[PDB]
């Protein structure tokens, strides 16, 4: 739980991603869920979006981020699998 | 020069690119200009490679590097103008 | 010239790379030149940027978009020449 | 939601039709994709179109790629949608 | 072999609920190399000749197989694609 | 044939600022292909085994080089990458 990148179980059927919020510019953010992408809420100190997914099954975390003001950008990737683990 | 993702100047036709280590696990990396990319190398605390350019042009500078021990990875980009600092 | 992704020379060392506008949401947009990118800037009609480049040499031209305020994105890519054509 | 030129029908609760109307490229090749799932579109009733196995309410990304100036440029769309019983 | 096993890129039935997807060695550098299903990328594992990991799947359903690996002893690499339907073979 | 002009995916020097890239046949279905030089793309043409393409470039310098092709009969592709350096090389 200690991970800047990471998930909440919500239920057996929903999975909230999240990026601890590192400083980025962010002009834009997608968080994503096996590719599928949406733009991330920054709250209560991270970007985050709730997904529907499977208990048990393997995904791919993306998060996409804007930086440096125009000029650059960063993508992280992590692969978990969906377990019932609360952490932010 | 204190950015982690910088580059230094070599000569008038040559570049250094860098990203200092963050800790990842690193199984592979590459260091890219303009996504002409090398694996980089391990020195002096950051990973390095240098590649052929013009002092005064523009360049996207890509660092790509494994996590998590293959479970993961980041790929970072930004752009610079190749002058002649040296950090 | 009437095609909407286009660019106009500027000099010999600079070309001006732009897309008409379609109607796209566009949070967010970059204007790119051989995968080198910048963010657009939207005026009298397109997005636009000028780089760097060559007379005579061959670019692959880029423009990215946000569409669908947030749902969707779209890229463009065409290869031109560089010549001294202004549009 | 039907007026949209990228879009999806309905083909059973089990099948989705992904269509991009054509608007007049080159496409010396295309590709529709489901969740970047790809597959040649065949072009029938003004549109590239092909179906995939999908699952009635959930969420996918729909792409269409395709070929244009006689392959001296490409366009790729992407847009999200949840699958619904629309026939359009 | 019959013919769905002949080809270098495959996969095998594990069980109903379990694919193993994998790429014969054709003799690239490969100082790294992953194996995904759906965009799913594992680092594959080497043995007995070919590239391999395990993955969970659902027989029936339709997959993109990819092989991603590095060649060229640090100066290339080659990704590879094709799309399955997921039956019950086993041919490596 | 010298090993600067051994293997299948590889480069020719065709004068002073231009170089011809190429892949030959491996037996792809290849309804389309490009070759590329550094990320700029054009569809091969196919030619005495090998799909082939040339462009601007200078001695001395270093080039990513691709090459793009449909496989699988609809169903996948491949993508191959490797770096290079532009020399007076005449291969095939």
């Amino acid at each position: 739980c200690q991970d800047d990148f990471n998930f909440n179980y919500v239920s057996d059927q929903e999975i909230e991603v999240y990026h601890v919020d590192k400083g980025w510019s962010a002009g834009w953010n997608y968080v994503c869920l096996n590719d599928y992408c949406l733009p991330g809420n920054k709250s209560n100190g991270a970007f985050r979006k709730t997904f529907n997914a499977v208990l048990g099954q393997d995904y791919k975390l993306t998060f996409k981020v804007e930086d440096r003001y125009g000029q650059g950008q960063q993508i992280l990737d992590r692969n978990i699998t969906f377990t019932t683990q609360v952490c932010n």
